[PDB]
């Protein structure tokens, strides 16, 4: 059965609620983004209206085979009427196609559901500037002050410089990047661009990237692995055994691998600056863990919320333990006393 924080009161709507069968009273199911924890349940057999971005719609059609008649893509930044209720979709700064949803309820209440997001000051100049929000359904993934990490731009600078230096010293090195979902495509795109290479990958991953509306994509990716010196592999293969095994397949073209595992936050963020990061190395294989996040840092979250001044906050992440719930409520009250709302 569907939990409370996935329902939008005073509507027939749910958000990211596909794993509970038929939800009583639901006339439209919204999907914020194409990540498995959120789409869990959708398939070719789904017969209710799905509302989402264009990119999420391309993924539902091609990857999950949802029929065309049930996919309802909406443009961003545009007031739309769904089942008699005004909605807006906004860019969430998460993965490709990810949105926040603003709902203008019939009784005058305004609700923002962030989905998964990486808060940014640019959001203070969207359609949110205008107006009051009575309820915030908030992505609280990193809602504690120990969660620190650098800007995506600093992390990409480190990856480009690391890869460019290694391949310039050794023209016979291969670069490998781990993936297990959509998101974080800038990591492998930026490395391939500095090296003058296309990115090589499986047919399944290629299909996924072809759904993403990335400009000039045909110029950037390929299924011909042998033509490419940046390869993508599933994240589970990014270890010394999996990488050794991969090097055997390349027919004596390469004599070194440099590999990247983009992660979220890890405890080494508590101690080591991005500049000072070093790899794990065995023989001719080196593996870098790089902290490329598509969720808000504590400080980014706090700034967004103190700006928005919502009347009530409903967390959507870390809701399963009393200690997590209590900790998050304490921070919401500090923020509110500090800023005065
Ligand atoms: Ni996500």
């Amino acid at each position: 059965t569907c939990p409370f924080y996935k329902k939008i009161p005073g509507t027939g709507f749910t958000v990211d609620a596909f794993q509970y069968g038929v939800v009583e009273g639901c006339t439209a199911y919204f999907l914020t983004h194409f990540h498995s924890d959120h789409y869990a349940g959708l398939s070719k057999h789904f017969t209710f209206p799905v509302y989402c971005s264009e990119i999420t719609g391309n993924l539902l059609k091609n990857k999950l085979h949802v029929q065309e008649q049930y996919i309802h893509p909406l443009p961003l930044d545009t007031e739309c009427i769904v089942n008699g209720v005004k909605v807006v979709l906004l860019d969430a700064n998460h993965c490709p196609g990810a949105v926040m949803i603003l709902f203008y309820l019939p009784n005058g209440t305004v609700i923002l559901h962030t989905g998964d997001f990486r808060a940014d000051p640019s959001m203070e100049r969207s359609l949110l500037a205008d107006q009051k929000v009575h309820m915030l359904y908030l992505d609280t993934t990193y809602c504690s002050p120990e969660y620190t990490f650098p800007s995506q731009q600093e992390v990409i600078r480190f990856a480009i410089n690391t890869a460019f230096e290694a391949v310039t010293l050794n023209p016979h090195a291969l670069v490998v990047c781990g993936t297990y979902s959509i998101g974080k495509e800038k990591v492998f795109l930026a490395i391939a661009d500095v090296l003058g290479s296309k990115v090589g990958m499986s047919q399944e991953k290629y299909k996924t990237l072809q759904c993403l509306n990335i400009p000039e994509i045909n110029s950037l990716i390929t299924t011909d692995m042998c033509s490419s010196l940046v390869h993508l592999l599933p994240m589970m293969q990014i270890n010394f055994k999996g990488l050794q095994s991969h090097l055997k397949k390349c027919g004596g073209k390469y004599n070194q691998i440099l590999a990247f595992r983009p992660t979220g936050w890890t405890h080494s963020n508590k101690f080591t600056r991005i500049a000072d990061v070093i790899p794990q190395t065995k023989g001719n294989i080196s593996i870098y863990g790089i902290p490329y996040s598509e969720h808000s840092s504590y400080l980014e979250m706090k700034r967004f919320v103190q700006w928005l001044k919502p009347q009530k906050i409903i967390p959507t992440v870390n809701v399963g333990t009393w200690k997590s719930r209590s900790t998050m409520e304490k921070y919401f009250r500090e923020w509110k006393l500090e800023a005065g709302y």
